[PDB]
């Protein structure tokens, strides 16, 4: 629900 790179497709996932 908040992190950064790791899900299939509700928003994040990563980036840097």
């Amino acid at each position: 629900i908040a992190s950064a790179s790791c899900t299939t497709c509700i928003c994040t996932c990563s980036c840097s």
